[PDB]
């Protein structure tokens, strides 16, 4: 069930943040 991911820490490194936000836009766009 690939839907709404989970934010990486209150403010994770640009790397982890990019991964999460990436999947977010990827999913929303996937559907």
């Amino acid at each position: 069930a690939p839907l709404e991911p989970e934010y990486p820490g209150d403010n994770a490194t640009p790397e982890q943040m990019h991964q999460y936000a990436h999947q977010l836009r990827r999913y929303i766009n996937m559907l």
